[PDB]
């Protein structure tokens, strides 16, 4: 069980690292085509398919750092899991200065083919 | 047919969720959800929270009438006994002036079949 | 000889929305859903941003809630034989909290369908 | 019965199809293709009309002529077919933008379009939007 | 022909004055009378849209049934005959009142009204008053 | 036919009405002038509450003051006897901003006139924001 | 003697105007103005009121007072006309109970009439 | 007549508005009696005597046009007379711009051999 | 020789604390017979206006929670044998409207004239 | 003698001023008794002794004009040599907009006369 | 072991804010050191020391529910712990209804003749 | 006489640690950290924190004078090999106006002590 | 070091009971305590340096709820046999408006002077 | 009083002294002046008492800023408390040039106790509030 856990940590870690470096194929590969969001930028809605987040990574040398905190994660059958954390982001700010920010983010996870993939988030600020 | 009747269970049960909050019936609240239930609420300001110990303040502690909607809802089916519900719960409720009004959350649900009866081991509702 | 039928089809639309109005009014929702599609689905302030589909949302606020409405200035399209939309400012005369009489409004889209020869509110957009 | 949704479901796509080419003629600013796409009657409510309603294309030339990468999202749409040569359509409409702090922002408003086909091509008639 | 000018401006502010007293008195069959029934009107009370017809102003007669004294004054009033049948006058028009403190205090509104003479009986056709 | 005349004669009025705004935004004083009686008399959110009467005041707008659109919305004319009329309309002017962007704004906006010698004249009008 | 005795004169009168104000005393007030009165105060709003229409409404629809006319300067402008600039003290109770002042300042316009001066124009700000 | 008289006080008005507005002090003096007193916004609630405090403004202080409005003129006897208008002034602002604001102002005139003077006068916003 | 100036100086003191406590018992009597009858005053009730005689005061005697003064850190100048002036901070304890005591303070000027023996108050400035 | 004797005292105190508005500390000393007392605004609420608060002003503060009146003087003379006098002080001068502006205060003054010069012994300002 | 000798921490930290919420001060003494010292609010930035200080809350001060959320404790030798956690405090409010705040709140542990006592705590809002 | 020597150690320790920070040296101050460390802190934003992870960016990250008072340490010790130590941290730096300024700080620092070595476990920082 | 540390707590014994006679309201016990021309610098005082009894009697008359005060952190200077001064937060514990417990702080500085074998308080500045 | 008035000087004079050295951000005459174990309340300190020299060496070593500035001890009164204490109490004054360019004043009520070892007097503590 400690090591299933293990395996969404690893994954959800390996998708906020495709996020910060920018890499949309990266982010495209471990998402479900039909993966919905919750999230503040989409103002309220609830938001379908990869469409919406592509322009954050086309229109994204400043270090940033996440911190997956407190991470639970429940395994909802054999390909099913879902993982609720503390998301700290780490940033440097307009005054030069660093600064942390956090977030509430669930991730839901299914396992097809030997891949997890996210079916979707909520994150609130 | 089968994908469309499969989701109509996970709304149906959110539904069913929501009226035991709605009717403050801690029992039922209690049936429905996984014992180990974690949530994210605003309320919880910022925490997660584990179990039942936290909500059932709520229900011991809290005529005015209430309606919820669940508007938009878009059900993932994650294997034979896993699903997810995301929707807009829109709640119209009498105000301090004595007028209706309504409010809004965006929440999530996950879903787990144990012994034929869908529980909600986990949800996360934001303002 | 052809303006005739359009001036007549268009007040036709607007009586319609008139009598929708005055149900409103009058809290009566059985006229309401009278006239009201079933799928009816609306915009408006009280909906939050959210497009709500149906009777279900309306009824909390006739089973829980003098007053004059003046439709301005209203504009009507004739979109085929069983069609139409009306555009207008909606004027509404009330007594406020203070004890006097107050007017407010909005801008307001209705679109109309008929069916088995009567008129029906199908979709609207209402806006402060 | 079950012929009709599938008809149904097509003449929607037909809807949504042409209320994209007409957004996608704003973020353009191709006025000669916006006028093709709508009534030469068309009236409006929009935020910029500071809650009158405007008649024909007088009032939009202003903001083509006169007006960083965008794109937009039909959210959610619901059309209404109200007739053979008669449809509505209501939706969230996103905009994704490029701020003048430098930053990619998103923001939203309501909107409804109603369409009348003429001569085989539908045409805009109407519109309603809201902050 | 300076006395027939001032005498036919004094027929304006006089039945202008007639009007104002059926407004402060709450007489609505008065100022029914008065009013042409097209009567189009711009005022604060209709927020920024011009009204058209009586609908509008019975609701403030109806339930404005307010005891306390009030008095008018047409400041400055300045009177174009336009032809034999129409005139308009533009004044000042300075209400004095009681207020929720208890005490006497003024306020004032731009006013221009338009006169139309049907049957020997001027009316008022349009209206516009602004704070 | 009697409808379709009224209708022509209210046509009249908007034009002329047209007419005299296309001079103010052309800062046109001369043109103003012809249109105007040289007794009119104006309320506007510039005079600050006063009613001011001929040309004097509006001068020294014209003759000290990018592009610009105005359009007469939801005009509501009276014809008032055969010489005399007044419109009553929502004045929309499209213009740019110190941000170099489209803005609108608006205006309430009465005009009485007079048809002397053939040509009609502005005798009066009031504006409010 | 003569022209301080002529300029006591004007504020004796002033005084007696003042005294009616604050009396209530609208028979008296209309004696002492010119039925032709113009005056610019801040209850006229800007605006430049005209006889004693405008006034009356003040005295029949309005706890001690008194004024003190302070400073008064008074120009005498040939025999039968003066005016006199002041400014214009008014103690008063307020409504916390206690007593409170306040201030204007003030001119008044003076035409004698069959030997008795009446009040052509006043102006008061605040 | 009497119509004549006030506008022989409307038009010696306007001449003295002129000289301010043309900043010629001299002018300014000549129509001024030398123990002018005054009230206006400047003297910030003080009654101000003769020509010294004003002299400051002349001398230390762009298109502008004064318009006199509603005038009202009491005759007072034959050497004396008052009037009673609202000042428009027209201005150009400092975003460039022409702007209007308004004064409430009285003057009361006394002829001295055959040249009426100001003796007083009275402004407030 | 400082002992007489020392004094001369106390006698000033002395009168102005019995001035005050005149103010303070509002005795207008007593508050009449210490000010000369064309004393100039300069206060905030007086509203940067200088007020001459003794009408202005009566008002407030007239129409007027014990209260303690405190003569604060007085500077007397004696100015030839008949003529001194005072200067001091006039802190004065006072019941609020809650119920409760409060100090609140003002700079005072005096100026004193010695008439038939009795010194009487010529002027004062009092500023917040 | 008493109209003569006033104007006295309202010619020193113009002088007075007009040593402050030049800026002169040494003609400011000569008419200021060396145990000048003063109320004013700068010094917050104390009483301040001899010359050592003013002459920062004079040391620290230029090329734009300025013009003070003494208004509605009363002046009285207790004593041979004593008086005192209470004025509005207005000044004009020229504001950081570049515009002329005026200012006020009331300002109490007393004088007494040393070996036929009078000084000033006290003086109180207030805004 | 190290699993069990950490709940002995949480449980006396329970039982300690057990004794805070029903008011118990005898209880609260024989749990915590004599010289304990503590930064709270309430102190006003100030470090107190002793029982003195929190004597008047008890002495002078609607149903409550704590919530020990994610605590952390840190076994420091044989006889010493400390334990971080969030302090949920859910509790009823002057509008009638249920509120919850929250503290970061860390405290010391001694264990003296077998019974653990604190020795000094933090609390933060 | 023993314990207050102990208790030196203590705030000798802290010094140090505090010296790291303001050096900017994060091999210093992971030398002076368990590797597990615990924190409460405002840049934390109400979140535990744990390891070295969240504190390496502001190191990384972060020619400005700074002086550090541990102000009226308290420190108990707790058994041979554990201490902890509450103070008042006053922090004297420049600002963005040129200015000299002080900023303050109620801190927590738990203490173990492992093969002669003291090292930091836990602390809680709070504004 | 034992006497050093005990001629220090004299003077907390002494502060502590001045306080006490505060708290209790007792002007006799105060003025025991206090040298009769004490000065005070005190945030009540309005920002001046006030001088003997005067002033704070107002406070005790008037004062007309249960408190507690704690010296916290002081520190004792003995600055020669007959002389201490002391520096301390005075933490008050208090009852409020909304009925509940409060805690409040002041900076203390307080100078002692031993008069035939009382330690008496000639100065003080409290400060918020 | 001859002895009083002239030992009340010396501690006016000491005083003014260390206001001097503070004004010339000379450290070495401050700490001359004052004792080692020097304890203070002051504003800059956020409510703490603050103990020795350490807090104040970081004021002088690091505010430099031809910019002149001007003290007056106000209203100064002096306890003696025995013949090698007093203390002081005075509203301090300063005149200071503003960043607008102009001469302002500020004030602060302040007391000192001192106490004279081997000849010199010596700030034990200080008490500064806004």
């Amino acid at each position: 069980v400690k090591a299933r856990k293990q395996e969404i940590i690893k994954v959800t870690e390996q998708l906020i690292e495709a996020i910060n470096n920018g890499d949309f194929e990266a982010y495209t590969k471990i998402c479900d085509p039909g993966l919905t969001a919750f999230e503040p930028e989409a103002l309220g809605n609830l938001v379908e398919g990869m469409d919406f987040h592509r322009f954050y990574f086309e229109n994204a040398n400043k270090p940033i750092h996440t911190i997956i905190l407190n991470p639970h994660v429940h395994l909802v059958g054999d390909d099913a899991a879902c993982i609720a954390y503390i998301r700290l982001t780490q940033y440097m700010d307009g005054s030069g200065m660093p600064k942390t920010m956090q977030s509430e983010e669930t991730r839901v996870w299914h396992r097809r083919d030997g891949k997890w993939q996210n079916v979707h988030f909520h994150r609130s600020g």
